[PDB]
């Protein structure tokens, strides 16, 4: 799949985009890749971060749904009008489909001032669909009305100024190296998985594998971080905090609240410990673990200073490019699961390296799920 290596730019840390284009004639918009929602919506009205929009008057292949529809946040929302329309993908494969469009007309705190896409590619299941499931997402769209194979893979390469390739339709095996290894996926709606046993410096965490998965494991490429529940955050922290104390640091940076700084050439990453997840493993009683370096958990910011890429959350494990970053990850909607390896292009110093190693022997994996 040359035609679609390296169709993936973005800015540390605000994510992941493709080149798409919607409507008749063809109109051009950067869109980001977001493996943690369900709609597919770009702007539609020139506010002023934007450097393009959906002008849905230009387009004769354009209807209106007549159906509003409206995306709370934490704080600040998206607010839109739904269609449908031709989409296509430059640099995917060569099909254009007919797929529903939320037109953003109302945002706050939606773009990014500065960034360089104009709307989001929700790649994950209807169930999360906003407003309900009846609203077919991009994906099924492509899958329903063409002979694409229901799966695509990321590789997303971590250095303003990041790439990657996002290939539609099937696994470019000169992106990654060793073997993919998969877990399965536990449902349908957001790609969540079963997280088993989490070490740092080969070191259990030894907490009831329950609250790795409260109330959520999430295979993420919107978000940055590796958000952890605060049970777990509490304890990797403290984990690493102790694994970590040839250096001391504040005690705000650890909650990142504050950033921390060295001398250009001189980051020591062997002060610091290699984090591994044990993922279910697609026989009973069988496990894999991936194993992330601290290249990807300490993320420098150029406004040198790294941020800790590591914070706690109340909507439960979110795998965000810090652990996408050292895999080729692929999404296997046909077989409802997915798959690691080691990434080829993934930033690693001469001691260490990222790894997808298994089998290992795990009892009681499906217990480590929430109900
Ligand atoms: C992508 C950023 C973080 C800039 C955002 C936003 C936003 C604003 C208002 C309403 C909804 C969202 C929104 C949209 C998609 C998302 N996807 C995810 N994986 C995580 C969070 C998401 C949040």
């Amino acid at each position: 799949f040359v035609e679609m290596v390296d169709n993936l730019r973005g800015k540390s840390g605000q994510g992941y985009y493709v080149e798409m284009t919607v409507g008749s004639p063809p109109q051009t918009l950067n869109i980001l890749v977001d493996t943690g929602s369900s709609n597919f919506a770009v702007g539609a009205a020139p506010h002023p971060f934007l450097h393009r929009y959906y002008q849905r008057q230009l387009s004769s292949t354009y209807r209106d749904l007549r159906k509003g529809v409206y995306v709370p946040y934490t704080q600040g929302k998206w607010e839109g009008e739904l269609g449908t329309d031709l989409v296509s993908i430059p640099h995917g494969p060569n099909v254009t489909v007919r797929a529903n469009i939320a037109a953003i007309t109302e945002s706050d705190k939606f773009f990014i001032n500065g960034s360089n896409w104009e709307g989001i590619l929700g790649l994950a299941y209807a169930e999360i669909a906003r407003p309900d499931d009846s609203l077919e997402p991009f994906f099924d769209s492509l899958v329903k009305q063409t002979h694409v194979p229901n799966l695509f893979s990321l590789q997303l390469c971590g250095a303003a100024s990041v790439g990657g390739s996002m290939i539609i339709g099937g696994i470019d095996h000169s992106l990654y190296t060793g073997s993919l290894w998969y877990t399965p996926i536990r449902r349908e709606w957001y790609y969540e998985v079963i997280i088993v046993r989490v070490e740092i410096n080969g070191q259990d965490l030894k907490m009831d594998c329950k609250e790795y998965n409260y109330d959520k494991s999430i295979v993420d490429s919107g978000t940055t971080n590796l958000r952890l529940p605060k049970k777990v955050f509490e304890a990797a922290v403290k984990s690493i905090k102790a694994a970590s104390s040839t250096e001391k640091f504040p005690d705000g940076f650890w909650l990142g609240e504050q950033l921390v700084c060295w001398q250009a050439g001189t980051t020591p990453w062997n002060i610091f410990p290699v984090i591994s997840l044990y993922l279910m493993g697609e026989v009973t009683n069988q496990s894999f673990r991936i194993t992330i370096l601290p290249q990807q958990y300490l993320r420098p910011v150029e406004d040198d200073c790294y941020k800790f890429a590591i914070s706690q959350s109340s909507t439960g494990t979110v795998m965000g490019a810090v652990i996408m970053e050292g895999f080729y990850v692929v999404f296997d909607r046909a077989r409802k699961r997915i798959g690691f390896a080691v990434s080829a292009c993934h930033v690693h110093d001469e001691f260490r390296t990222a790894a997808v190693e298994g089998p290992f022997v795990t009892l009681d994996m499906e217990d480590c799920g929430y109900n």
